[PDB]
């Protein structure tokens, strides 16, 4: 079995996957942490009994085109809001093939782990909200895994990117344009949200402590992580938690996967 922290691809237009270790974390976010919103609780500990891998970056617009090319497939246009339309999985800004992947809705997504499952013979899939903070954490229990940018309050432009150009970027950088967590991950804290599998809950009361998704027969909203580009870095703790329509896309909203051992 690969150890943890162990990078490798599938396949040469396959995303880079790192392997995640078992084992426990406290989910959520502490009552009196900076910026901390009401559904951040309660606190519970979260069990993954079995290593598994995730994308060590965000799917980047290089891999998905890799997908669009091999299947025909067409995105579909995105929401009305002049000049952040989404065409055909393409953003208005300025997007080199190592920025993250955007304009895709929930079940692109799954489309997309679907062909890397049939091109590979593994399995992969949407991460879950747990699956997701636990990576973003990487074993910190605070709000970033990282220290605050010298010289200023509360700056993350060292490690992520958020809104404005003091970390170098207006709209997305390329994946891994910042240090890694302690778990070899990157950009945890900034350029893109991301799609996770869970119905959205506005709380953590009867949340499954296995790493499962929070599932629910019909949802009309599902929960999304991280934080973009156009935001502040308040959103940026690791426990932050959003929600989109899952027929939403936009040029703010990438993806990770993940993939059993
Ligand atoms: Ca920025």
């Amino acid at each position: 079995a690969k150890k943890p922290g162990t990078v490798f691809k599938d396949c040469k237009d396959c995303p880079e996957m790192v392997v995640l270790p078992a084992g426990s974390f406290t989910m959520g976010t502490p009552d009196d942490e900076v910026g901390r919103q009401p559904d951040e609780g309660p606190l519970h500990d979260v069990t993954f009994a079995k290593p598994f891998a995730i994308s060590r970056y965000q799917v980047t617009a290089g891999e998905l085109d890799a997908y669009l090319k091999a299947t025909g497939v067409k995105l579909a246009d995105g929401d009305t809001r002049p000049g952040r339309e989404c065409i055909a999985g393409k953003p208005r800004y300025q997007q080199g093939p190592r920025q993250p992947a955007v304009c895709v809705d929930y079940n692109d997504v799954k489309n997309y782990a679907a062909w890397l499952s049939k091109k590979t013979g593994k399995r992969y899939r949407m991460l879950s909200e747990a699956e997701r903070e636990y990576g973003a954490r990487a074993g910190s229990a605070g709000p970033f895994p990282f220290p605050f940018d010298e010289g200023k309050e509360y700056s993350i432009a060292k490690h992520a990117n958020t809104y404005g150009a003091s970390d170098g970027y207006n709209f997305t950088s390329p994946v891994g344009s910042f240090p890694p967590n302690a778990f070899g991950v990157y950009d945890m804290h900034g350029n893109v949200y991301e799609w996770v599998a869970d119905c959205w809950h506005d709380h953590y009361n009867g949340a499954p402590s296995d790493g499962s998704a929070w599932m629910e027969e019909k949802c009309e909203l599902v929960q999304i992580r991280g934080n973009d580009w156009g935001e502040p870095p308040i959103f940026s703790r690791s426990g932050n938690r959003n929600n989109a329509a899952p027929s939403d896309r936009g040029d703010w909203i990438g993806f990770r996967v993940a993939r059993e051992l």
